[PDB]
């Protein structure tokens, strides 16, 4: 679009996008009009006043990972882009922060370097700065020098409100913090004293994270330094007295025995309160903190386990009951082994708690009925206990992942039961009696072999979504699951176990008996042959997803039972074949997949042919998928075969022409994948639609090109319709001539 | 050796191997001194008199799976050939028997063509035959015709010893049959009834496969007919009365009911009994028949269950204990859920019996201590069934398969209980007592998450193959196994659930505690972090399988803790470091490696570059494989760091330049592996050792060859050096110049 960078009118403002193209200085080709520009990703090594002229309304830019192989900035290079606000330079190896810095700048990233020197000359005049990130310099064992800040350095910057300094050797919290700090960020900093005198003038804090100062170092997936004799942190007990606002406390993993309560006397509006990673089954037991925090929205106490226990039962405060706001409660990691009804009272009349989470507990029996007796629980989370029955991203948090507990598309429906990597290895009559209205249920990984049988779901009837995948059911029974009549997504992947062998029933009729059900995955499972009905039906099925599988027996030349094996499968839109090993489709095959599709995979099999003309059957057919095959040849009348389709994805295949023609009066066509395939050149008149085209993606890169003179009318064509996104196309490598060899198009 | 050719003189004889090399007609340029010739597997469409004009001293001839994509041939065109013996024509789409085959033939197999045509005038005159396969020519929904076959067309094949006409259409045995016969192969030939005619002449047969005639068809894996109403099949009284010779009797999946006790009169030396895929519950049970079988040593009662059924308990006659040279008894498929002792009675005084088979009968329940009162039980087979803690290959067999029930590898040890595909997912205290002194023990995907502390397997404490592979075992306890103070091969293969949790214990210290363990396979387990010891430590240790783990996060610049993982393995030849995700390896991870490694495996993970150099390090090193990473570079001065190497494999890398030089002073290099690089040439020096070369493999398909005139010297040097295997020559493709871009080379 604006070569070598894209660009997004979107939409008061102007991007360049001209990341990963391992570009070596920054290109002088930038349209003046830009205002953020991305140049993340690429192989500069220098910086200068040349390198922005240039670019006057330039108000973000994006150095990240240069070189991705420092970064050499010289003196007062960007000083001179009056509107510059945002400069980002993690990850370039920088010795020092940069000198003459312009005081336009409102955030400035120097997260990953090598800087150990932050002084007044270099960043106490950036007085508008709001957001300063210098986290990740020196930490676990790489060789680096501790952090040496110039008294006062930051007193300057009255405007700031985040201040990073993660993951650097410190010992002290700086003095002279400016009383604008909204979020104060010192965690893994070698900080082994907290004193009255630290936060005092802080009244705006709303954050404070503080973890991994004398760590709790047992087990940890990280070089890990504990204080002496794994000696818990000293937090003065007024530390806190000033920081009226907080909302948000970081705590984990430095080694607290106590939770001095005096800490929250003054604290009443704190939300989040993390104390993974510390030694608080004392406190957790007794816990007078817990009387302290009216607001608290969600307490994590992950890993405290006392390292060689078990205890029968988790011991919890009747203090808990005084956590009113509490809306997530996170007890990963405490290690007991039973779960009985009287142990949970204390939570029980906590009017807003929605998510109990007890994963990795190692947890073997559970009263289930005790769930029912809280309030509003939405996510009951159980995953990985032992239950039988009846490289760190900087930007993301360090002690847990981020992502939901429950897949979204699960949890949407309602109520969540997650039951998965446990040992329920059958269910029995009474598995899930006296259980809320369960909506979405996770039985993934549980090793069940059970003869599904129609009465095993029975209590909680009203199951939309149920995740079965990684078991070994056992499907001897057309009658399974079919107590489930409101069942809209039903996921069996990874249940190859019995599918595998041949010699035992395999019964799927089960399919057709539910009137709403949507999604089915049957990935991985290695299917081959099934018992009496060779036919899946359903009138209301979307989506089959049956990657994994055998087609390539089933619909083996000297067998016709399996012909019409999804033709029932009457709504069908969405189709996945996949990884099948399929050298061929029968031609009849084909032409009875159900003419409802409007997305058929077939990538990753190991097909040689593909027979064009059967699109015409297929009249709502818009996205087609042939990645990954060993395709030689396309047809030069597609639109005779087809005037839907939208996407054709036809990377990783063995195409060397292109023929002129492919293009004509196709009109529908959005999205052309011709990546990895083994074309020497491109024709004009190829891609020349006659009617309009909806060509808005392009994508060629992994071609063994030819940039000989003529050109073509390709190159001329770029041009032409500069509004057709070719991704990668630095990776549009000419291959020749040798005078190229290793040159991407186009230079001439 | 003798393009397209290679030939082995081996030994007294001549074999050229021109196998599956897209010849389109048979090469003129075959050395007059071969005996044997491969032709199968090239595309081949015509055979003529020209054809081996020409090679009299051809005994042997493949033609099989010709053209590969019928095969046309002409009358006589063989019929020069005077040695001619054995003549190999599978899957060539023949319509019809060959005409004027030559009368020196001993051997023709015709499996899988297009005849339903067997002449006199075809095979009548073929008097020295011995062998004749026509097996797989018309059957399951293949469009075909039944097979006619003339009266008397075999009666003149006296020296006639193997028929097979299995997988035919042929409603009746053929009459007039050689009394030469030894095996006479019937199988799903469509035939309902035997009569005492068909094979009352036949007293020089010892094997008789009737098979699949009236066959079970209930969840058949194959398009299956069964006989009207799926009656069994009807064979006469007296239909085996002449058959005294019989050593194998194939009746699998005939439908039977009942077994006529008479059929076995006069079969005193029958020996391998099959009975599959019928309806025998109830002569198990009752069994006359068992008592006509003295000298039976293989036994196959498998998949006679009845559809539904479940019953507690399966039901042995008596008569079982007549069966006294019993050495392997099949009962997998009966289906039942509890095995106790009395119920195995009759076997246990059977003194040759070593083998027991009831693997896929869903058992819930096992009495374990019966097999210690059978006499010498080397074989306890009891794969894939409920128990918890206390297309076809037309060369092979189509109702089972046979491969060992145990891995060769384990059974070696001795006795072998195999418990693998079960649900034993903890060990309690006595699940091991009362049984024979077991060698090699396989717990194989019982989905077992135990904390194994150092006594679950004291009752059976001299195991020395255990092979836990795909369970969920918890590390937890550093004396983990150590009762086992014979062990020698250890699968941990896929027990990836506890290692991938950062924040729960792996604990690997068990390792170092045994005197003799020699292979190890850790394989697929996502490592990534353990517990207080980061070594791994072994004075006998010889193989360690470590691939599918994360050694680019162990070996993590920012971590010193695992950089000598492997080095306390003092003993260790053999190490497998694939697929653990690597981009680079820290030079003093690699230094750290044991210096006793003979072989190194670092294939298939992300590799830029190696560090050749370091090799000067591992002075006992003879392979090294690199394989299936981003390489660009090899080193020019190889000798300069090894003097040990033989073998060195390099394919699917980035290689375009091949040092003249790389060759030099190597010595020990046997086998070079440069396939599916990036090479556009080879220079002649690059190979010319001037020391002696042990050079004898040189891999070099996929490269984008150029075929300009020079040449190189490799071509030349090709011939220079005939007697360097380089296989897949015709996969050496020149890419150009374009008057060349798919031909192999050389061609002027
Ligand atoms: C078995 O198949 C189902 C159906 O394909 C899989 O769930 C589906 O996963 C896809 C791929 O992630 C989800 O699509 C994504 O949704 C997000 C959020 O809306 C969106 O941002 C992404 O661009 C993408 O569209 C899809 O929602 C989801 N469907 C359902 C019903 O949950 C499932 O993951 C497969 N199971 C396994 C074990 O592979
Ligand atoms: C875990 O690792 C072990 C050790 O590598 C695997 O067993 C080993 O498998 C190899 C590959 O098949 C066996 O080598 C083969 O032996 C046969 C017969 O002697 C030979 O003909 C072949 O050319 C080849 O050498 C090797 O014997 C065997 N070692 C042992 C101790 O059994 C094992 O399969 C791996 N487990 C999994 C689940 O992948
Ligand atoms: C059911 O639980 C399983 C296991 O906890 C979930 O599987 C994980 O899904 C996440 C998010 O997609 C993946 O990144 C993980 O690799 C999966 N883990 C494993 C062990 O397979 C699954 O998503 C849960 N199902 C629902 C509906 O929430
Ligand atoms: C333990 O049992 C497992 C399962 O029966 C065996 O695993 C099979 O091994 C065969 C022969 O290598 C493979 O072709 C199969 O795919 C494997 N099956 C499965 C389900 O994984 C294993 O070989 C047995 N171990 C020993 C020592 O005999
Ligand atoms: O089955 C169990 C039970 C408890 N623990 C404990 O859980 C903690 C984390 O692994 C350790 O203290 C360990 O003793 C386990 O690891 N596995
Ligand atoms: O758990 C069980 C128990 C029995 N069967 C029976 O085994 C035979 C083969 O699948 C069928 O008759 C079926 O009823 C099973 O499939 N699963
Ligand atoms: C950059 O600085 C040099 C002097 O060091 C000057 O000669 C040159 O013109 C400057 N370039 C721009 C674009 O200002
Ligand atoms: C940085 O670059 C300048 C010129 O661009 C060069 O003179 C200087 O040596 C470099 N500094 C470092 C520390 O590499
Ligand atoms: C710190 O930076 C200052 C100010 O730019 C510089 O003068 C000094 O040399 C640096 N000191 C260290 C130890 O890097
Ligand atoms: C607190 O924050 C605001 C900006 O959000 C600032 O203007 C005010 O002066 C601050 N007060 C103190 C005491 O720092
Ligand atoms: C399925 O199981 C149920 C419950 O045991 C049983 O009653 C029914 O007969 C079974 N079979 C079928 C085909 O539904
Ligand atoms: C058929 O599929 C569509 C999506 O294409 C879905 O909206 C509708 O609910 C399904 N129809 C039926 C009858 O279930
Ligand atoms: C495509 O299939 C149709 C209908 O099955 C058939 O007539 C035609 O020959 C096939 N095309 C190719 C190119 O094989
Ligand atoms: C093959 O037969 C033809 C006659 O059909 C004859 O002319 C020719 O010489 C023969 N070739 C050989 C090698 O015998
Ligand atoms: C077989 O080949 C001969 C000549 O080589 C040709 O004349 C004849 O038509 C072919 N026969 C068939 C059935 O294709
Ligand atoms: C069978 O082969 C004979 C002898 O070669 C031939 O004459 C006849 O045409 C063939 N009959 C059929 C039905 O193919
Ligand atoms: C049986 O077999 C031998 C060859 O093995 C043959 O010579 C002998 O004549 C045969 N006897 C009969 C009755 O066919
Ligand atoms: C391992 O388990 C055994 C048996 O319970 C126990 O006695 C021993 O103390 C455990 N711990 C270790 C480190 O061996
Ligand atoms: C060391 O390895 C070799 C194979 O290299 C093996 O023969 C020997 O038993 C092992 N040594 C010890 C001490 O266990
Ligand atoms: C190989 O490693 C050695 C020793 O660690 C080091 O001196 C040398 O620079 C490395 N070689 C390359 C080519 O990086």
């Amino acid at each position: 679009r604006s070569y070598p960078c894209d660009e997004k009118k979107q939409n008061d403002s102007v991007i360049a996008e001209c990341s990963n193209r391992r570009l070596q200085e920054v290109p002088q080709t930038v349209g003046k009009y830009v205002t953020e520009l991305d140049l993340s990703d690429n192989f500069i090594t220098h910086i200068t006043n040349e390198s922005f002229q240039g670019l006057q309304n330039l108000t973000k830019i994006n150095l990240n990972h240069n070189p991705n192989v420092g970064l050499n900035i010289t003196d007062g290079a960007f000083l001179n882009l009056k509107n510059l606000r945002e400069l980002l330079l993690e990850d370039n190896q920088l010795p020092q922060i940069p000198s003459g810095l312009p005081e336009s700048l409102t955030e400035l990233s120097l997260i990953q370097n090598n800087i150990y020197n932050i002084t007044k000359e270099g960043i106490s005049r950036l007085i508008n700065l709001k957001n300063l990130y210098l986290a990740w310099n020196c930490y676990f064992n790489k060789v680096c020098e501790k952090t040496n800040i110039e008294d006062g350095v930051f007193e300057t910057l009255t405007n700031l409100e985040l201040l990073s300094l993660s993951f650097n050797s410190l010992s002290h919290v700086p003095p002279k913090l400016p009383s604008s700090l909204r979020k104060l960020f010192l965690s893994n900093t070698q900080i082994k004293y907290i004193s009255e005198e630290d936060f005092k003038g802080l009244i705006n804090l709303t954050l404070l994270d503080l973890s991994g100062n004398c760590p709790r170092c047992f087990n940890a997936p990280f070089p890990c330094v504990p204080c002496d004799g794994g000696a818990s942190i000293n937090i003065d007990r007024f530390a806190f007295q000033n920081l009226t606002q907080l909302r948000y406390l970081n705590l984990s993993s430095t080694s607290l025995r106590k939770i001095n309560a005096a800490w929250f006397k003054n604290m009443p509006h704190l939300k989040v309160l993390d104390l993974e990673f510390n030694y608080l089954v004392g406190e957790i037991a007794s816990g007078a903190f817990l009387t302290m925090l009216p607001r608290l929205e969600i307490l994590d106490l992950s890993f405290n386990y006392i390292k060689g226990s078990y205890p029968q039962h988790i011991n919890i405060s009747r203090n808990f009951s005084k956590l009113l706001s509490l809306r997530a409660l996170h007890l990963r990691g405490y290690v007991f082994q039973e779960l009985r009804e009287d142990d949970f009272q204390p939570l029980m009349q906590l009017p807003n708690l929605s998510t109990i989470n007890l994963g990795i507990n190692f947890i073997k029996q559970i009263d289930f009925k005790l769930f029912q007796n809280f309030s509003n629980l939405e996510i009951i989370y159980l995953s990985e206990n032992r239950i039988s029955p009846l490289e760190f991203d900087p930007h993301s948090n360090f002690y847990h992942f981020t992502r939901p507990l429950i897949k979204p598309q699960c949890a949407a429906y309602g109520k969540a039961l997650d039951l998965s990597l446990n040992s329920i290895f059958f269910i029995g009559p009474n598995q899930f009696e006296n259980l809320p209205d369960i909506a979405c249920l996770n039985l993934s990984a549980n090793s069940n072999a059970q003869v599904l049988s129609g009465t095993e779901f029975s209590a909680i009837p009203h199951v939309k979504y149920l995740d079965l995948t990684n078991n070994r059911l056992d499907f001897d029974n057309a009658s399974a699951l079919t107590e489930l009549s409101d069942l809209e997504v039903l996921d069996l992947s990874y249940n190859s176990h019995y599918f595998r062998i041949a010699g035992v029933t395999h019964h799927l009729e089960f399919i057709q008996n539910f009137t709403n059900l949507k999604v089915l995955n049957l990935s991985h499972n290695n299917i081959y042959t099934l018992t009496d009905k060779y036919n899946l039906e359903s009138k209301s099925l979307v989506e089959l997803v049956f990657s994994g599988n055998r087609l390539d027996i089933l619909w083996n030349d000297d067998d016709n039972r399996y012909i019409s094996i999804f033709k029932g499968l009457k709504n069908l839109t969405r189709l996945d074949l996949s990884l099948n090993r399929l050298k061929h489709i029968p031609n009849e095959a084909f032409l009875n997949l159900p003419a409802s599709l409007t997305e058929l995979h077939i990538n990753d099999n190991m097909l040689k042919f593909f027979n064009w003309t059967l699109l015409q059957q297929f009249p709502r057919l818009e996205l087609l998928d042939l990645r990954g095959n060993k395709l030689l040849f396309l047809t030069d009348s597609l639109s005779d075969f087809t005037s839907s389709l939208r996407t054709l994805l036809l990377s990783h295949n063995r195409i060397s022409h292109l023929p002129s023609g492919f293009l004509s009066e196709v009109s529908s066509l959005k999205h052309l994948d011709l990546s990895s395939n083994l074309l020497k050149t491109i024709n004009k008149s190829a891609l020349e639609t006659k009617t309009t085209t909806k060509l808005s993606m392009l994508e060629l890169h992994g071609n063994p090109f030819e940039c000989t003179c003529d050109i073509g009318d390709f190159r001329r064509w770029m041009d032409e319709h500069l509004n057709v996104k070719i991704p990668r196309l630095v990776d549009v490598i000419c291959a020749s001539p040798g005078d190229q060899r290793g040159k991407s198009i186009v230079s001439l």
